[PDB]
């Protein structure tokens, strides 16, 4: 909520009109006082200006003294249930009126030095009230700048409803007697009108069926009446208290014995922990989702209901206590050597000539209530779904995959579930696996960690893989490629997952045209030898010294917001100092995946 | 919310049983928790101890690794929607269990140098098992104080159901099936029972009609069950949101469509502002009274109803917004030279000899938000009403008063009133007045103020008095004696005003009586010649050297409260410094009205 | 300072025009800097916007990466010295382009479901860029709203020069070359034009005279050129530092190597305890006056001075020690028996039927460094000036009153001086009397104190006074009536001290006007009889209950500001209840002073 004054700073003691107006920003302001007036830097202790409560206007209190000289006026107001107070924010110079004699002087008494027009009460019919202000003396006096209000009138055939158009509604059981008046204004008999103020009215009995739809003062059709079918008010309009744990779907349904007509609904000051929490559906009914992640409390609620016949809000209290199955995470750790195990993915690497057999994991820990052994496990293959296939064990945990290629990275999201039933909570979470192997040329790429986190606001760089015994760091080069896949964790639903393809509109698609609209499904966005000229263009880039992964700042988001889960990409490598583009099937690998979170 | 534990100090690894109990005072707490376990002084990682998050009962999880030492456990929960945490509450000292080969030794391989039972888990029926403290070693071997753990069961013909009396309804269209169950226990074939728990059952449709009303394991007539009519639970309970400005009536009324028999209702958490300004009635509708104080703002109300099916809360929201008519005081000020005015009673005196028509006072200010010409006025003699009358100008508040006598004061309660109809505000406060006259041997006895503002629980003493030209201090004696009236002004509604008088019960005889049950209408209780011997058991006195009217702290009150409303009494003297109890009709004056508020 | 940001929101790629521009309140800002960009509650690394560091405008960096979103953009500047800095001031909406094939679709490829004019970048002559806000989606795909930039360009006979007027200097040996230029637009061959811009301009050696003074795109006299003498630029602008005392004389003169022609002169952030103590002269030389209240310390002043040729600021160091004549205040106190005699007037009362010849004050306190000896004394009679006269010994301070007359009250200002020379320190009070006397119907009217120290913005009551022996307060009235003076002692200049009299214009007369443009030389503006309707419109009156003199708040002053001074009128008695206008000469005092100051 914002405010600020405009209006007439010079004023005299026969002002009748507003004298200042607030323009606001925010809630519409209420209950307006002036808390305190001073004059020229001192308590003044009468009630010389008033303030409408309910516009906030300014106007000066006819029987008050008048002293001459600069008033400031304090100003409280609400807006929105809360106090403002504004320390002298009218200012209001009370100047002394002009002598007696002066006409639009009384026999050359008084000289006048100075004229101006102080203001005048794109012309218009109607009465201009002109006000002056003078510099004047009598004869051998000190020269007075004074106010000579109403110093003159100035007086300049005849229409405009606002709005023009207006409804009726007829009569029946539920509402006998109808009736209509507009606003006013700046074949039947039964439309009057009132000969001064120019306002339409229609008593009850009109006898005006729904669908049915010119002044001398002639403007013809300047208002249109149209008669329409009652509108039911609302009422019966309320929500019971409701009572439940974390985590639950919870459905809020307003009462059964609602009325009312064509309505509308929106929340009064939802609390914030509530927000994005429930949703108000068109029939003003709450839905609260399974997962949701009110925090306990308790919070009180309010939702407004609107039609044509006025406004309602009703009230009601949600409290959320603690649910037996609530918990957070689990973790599955890694095969890599790498600790503190939360401060890297859930990832395995089957070694170079091993079996996808012999790497098995189970869970390690969570933050369950009743602990790890108390889940139940579900799995869903993401990565290879072309040929890697995930099992897991229901009791334990423990995860199978089959299918995935040497050479690959897979992945998969597990989801643990405790309890059972309406209270039950799950917890869902990507595990990946790296299928290592030694590849043409006897190069073993490995990262590690083969998940690189990044921030996709902030960007980053991987980990500098290590390259296998023997392999020339001065003469290798690597460079993304093809088979572009992503998979989206908790991003907005627009970010679709799936690989990069001709005439498939997915995350992939539209990140690649955010790079250039001709990138069709080729290596460039994320080639380091395309942009060489200028890296920051690249979606992302590996550089040909420590052949880490650079993932440029910003880029990877949508209209709907920041990426939010993972990618992975072919990419090529050559032993001979070149270009690897051309690079032959047994020289092309899936090493890393990237896993886009802005909580990293 | 306050809370501790009891229960068991030391355990052995073996302890199936609730370890530890709280005790607790206020809301009933729940969800419990187990913040931190320390041993030893250091974090203790492991799950050892579970508490049941309903109950807060303690217990050791016996898959836990369990290292002997003392634990410490700390624990939260809740308490009407607030979070309590408390560091260490529970201490449990987890023993080691005594060596292998002790039965209830092998080969006498270990002894025994000390034996303690440590529990048995007023006799009763039933196995108890036994517990040890044993200090033991082998021989040669350092002394260990160890825990004999189910060292021995000892099993000592059969009937009580809690309560003993239970409710079944009569079935029909609102409820065509019902049933009942009783709890466990420590001519019909429609009532059967559990042959392993005792439990009483009754399926449906077995027939019973509303009035209508022995088990062997035989124990006779030990329950009861009660056939009664169907109590519908409560539904469409809920009130509309209320926007009203501040001081006005207001009636809160539950939804008409409200169901649910033989119900009660309270208030769930009122806000501070609004305890003693909203009122629950029997029927769960809620009135807010004209001149109610609740300060403009917005409120969260809860009521709940609770009949023999469950309880329901219900929530709105209470909006007051400004009265343009709010106010909350004027004045008349003195004619006794007093100031500030505001410091005083508003209080007149007519000079002696002078004419009651010559004191007709209007007031002087106000805070009245359109100023003092706006309020209209009304008065209400208070005393003497024997003799004395009172008339105000409705537009101007000049008060009139006739009738009251030379050598008494008189009081009246004004009202002023701002607007009109449902939105008006109206302000009552007293007007005294004082006629002083020469009253006999040339006394003029006149306090200044007359009106003696005093803190009934403080007590206190008056102005000394002006006792008129030429009246000699020494020999002037001064003393209530009779003719006390009492007029309740804001205190309790039994503070009941009126004249001091046999057969009468009102505040003056219940004070009276507070001083002594035999005072009947003496003037013992105010008098200084009847308490010389120990003047603070008088109700109020004056003085002998200066002519104080003092009051005793503590006393001028009730079960109710403390008195807050004005005394006045006749008062006697005598010029030649005797008791001046017989003084005769020309001595005799009630020249001081006694205030009591405790906000003075 | 105040500052904020208007704009395009929405923008896309192609943006080469300002984006936001401020609006600012205050010092002229500067340095201007974007200190952070966020883009969807993230921070935004690369540079993608710019800011024109003397404009503070934005504008898009061309060679920025730019996703989709909203961009907050926090800004920092200077003004007057001090750096502001601003959160989020600025926001910016980066749009999606439309897809490729949008003409001003490719084969009906791509559907438009909504179309909005984005910008225009009352008609003008010349092109006109238009863009468009457009919702599109190729078939079977989700719809998306994109921008539309320069999507059509629309082109629209030809002058005004701001300012119209210009000025080029005669040539001499103090400029021997002088030149023009004017501003680009919207007999004699020495003025040439640029036929492109329009600019007008002349080389040196024009051969222009002092006093001497149309284009085709024809557009006549357009331009004008004035020929003038030369004004010499500020050189040689300084003072230098200086050290002195408190309370002395000073005179701060510019260096007399001064140079520099037709200059004005401003201080530059004048320290806050110099301003009101420091007066620059229209030569830029400063003076500070003999008694100024400049704090002991060391100040940093700055004079900015400015004429056609540019503006030059200069500094100096001013450092203000003790002076050891340095002192606040004496005392003479009183004889009417009132202590502290600091928190009354020094006021002398001679007892009724004494001489004033016995009343003689001498000085007794004072902060005086070398003590109340070391003070010399001057006085100046101020009322009565008719008949009163006052002398004082130099060396004491005694003060010898002869002239005042039986029943009224006298005033004086006495000057203390400390030291001698350059040095000396003088405090000037004034010192009241009042002749007391027994006047007709044995009344002896005496205010104690008799001068009445009032605030003339709150306003306030006297005391009451004393009427005498034996006269009876209920049948007396009290009134002013005539013989008005009033004397300044430190209020405006325009407070001119004096009688109120018929043609004759002084504060007193002013401050009848005040309360009625017809008061004249009457009674009525301090009059409780004429005024009886509404007390509150006098300028003060006496009251009939206690005879105090009231003085009404924020009257007393004018637009120059509140009465520092003191005033004295004739008031008159009647003993016998009446309106006392017409008593006769014995029943006719002038009992009180009323001294007017804020401080008290
Ligand atoms: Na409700
Ligand atoms: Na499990
Ligand atoms: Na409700
Ligand atoms: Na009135
Ligand atoms: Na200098
Ligand atoms: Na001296």
């Amino acid at each position: 909520f914002t405010i600020y004054y405009t209006g007439m700073t010079d004023i005299g003691p026969s002002m009748t009109g507003v004298i200042s107006s607030p323009t606001y920003k925010g809630g519409t302001p209420y209950d307006f006082a002036i808390t305190r007036i001073t004059l020229d830097g001192e308590p003044f202790s009468d009630s010389i200006f008033a303030i409408d409560s309910e516009t906030g206007k300014i106007t000066l209190n006819s029987t008050s003294n008048t002293p001459v000289g600069l008033y400031k006026l304090s100003v409280a107001c609400y807006s929105n249930n809360n106090r403002y107070e504004y320390t002298d924010i009218v200012e209001i110079n009370m100047m002394k009126p002009v002598p007696d004699g002066i006409k639009t002087t009384e026999g050359n008494h008084i000289s006048i030095s100075n004229y101006t027009i102080a203001s005048a009460m794109n012309i218009q019919p109607g009465k201009y009230i002109l006000s002056f202000k003078l510099t004047t003396a009598a004869t051998g006096e000190d020269p007075e700048k004074g106010i000579f209000e109403n110093a003159l009138e100035i007086n300049v055939r005849p229409l405009i409803y606002t709005p023009d158009e207006g409804k009726i509604e007829e009569e029946g059981e539920r509402s006998p007697e109808t009736t209509f008046q507009s606003n006013i204004p700046a074949n039947t008999d039964k439309i009057t009108i009132d000969p001064t103020t120019g306002v339409l009215s229609v008593a009850a009995h009109h006898g005006f069926k729904d669908g049915e739809k010119s002044v001398k003062a002639v403007f013809e059709n300047v208002f249109t009446l149209n008669t329409v079918e009652f509108i039911e008010p609302i009422a019966n309009f309320g929500y019971a208290d409701v009572n439940d744990v974390q985590a639950v779907e919870i459905d809020i349904n307003k009462n059964e014995n609602f009325k009312g007509d064509e309505v509308k609904y929106e929340f009064v000051n939802l609390p914030t922990d509530l927000q994005g929490e429930l949703a108000l559906d068109l029939d003003g009914n709450i839905a609260i989702k399974k997962g949701n992640k009110i925090p306990v409390g308790q919070y009180t609620v309010q939702v407004m209901a609107t039609n044509t016949k006025g406004s309602e809000t009703a009230t009601f209290t949600l409290t959320i206590t603690a649910n037996p199955n609530y918990f957070t995470y689990f973790r599955y750790g890694n095969n890599l050597g790498l600790t503190p195990i939360e401060n890297y993915a859930d990832q395995f690497r089957i070694e170079a000539g091993g079996k996808l057999n012999s790497v098995k994991p189970v869970p390690t820990a969570t933050d369950a209530k009743d602990g790890l052994s108390s889940l139940k496990w579900e799995v869903e293959l993401k990565h290879n779904p072309n040929n890697t296939k995930a099992t897991i064990n229901e009791s334990t945990g423990q995860i199978t995959i089959t299918g995935l290629k040497q050479g690959q990275c897979g992945m998969v999201m597990v989801t643990a579930t405790a309890g059972e039933g309406k209270t039950a909570v799950s917890v869902k979470q990507p595990v990946f696996f790296h299928f290592s192997m030694i590849s043409d040329s006897n190069v073993q790429l490995e990262y590690t960690p083969f998940v690189f986190q990044v921030n996709p606001a902030r960007g980053g760089e991987s980990i500098a893989p290590s390259l296998g015994a023997g392999i020339d760091k001065s003469t290798f080069r690597l460079d993304y490629r093809r088979d572009f896949f992503y998979y989206n964790i908790a991003g907005p639903d627009s970010h679709i997952s799936g690989a990069l393809a001709q005439k498939v509109d997915n995350f992939l698609s539209e990140m690649w045209n955010s790079y250039d609209a001709t990138a069709g499904t080729s290596r460039k966005p994320m080639s380091y030898f395309e942009n060489t000229t200028n890296l920051s263009k690249a979606l992302g880039y590996i550089d040909q010294t420590d052949f880490k992964v650079h993932i440029n700042p910003n880029l990877w988001r949508n209209k709907d917001g920041y990426a939010n889960g993972a990618m992975i990409g072919q990419i090529t490598y050559d032993v001979t100092g070149k270009d690897p583009q051309a690079a032959t099937s047994g020289a092309r690998v899936s090493p890393i995946f990237i896993w886009f979170d802005t909580k990293f």
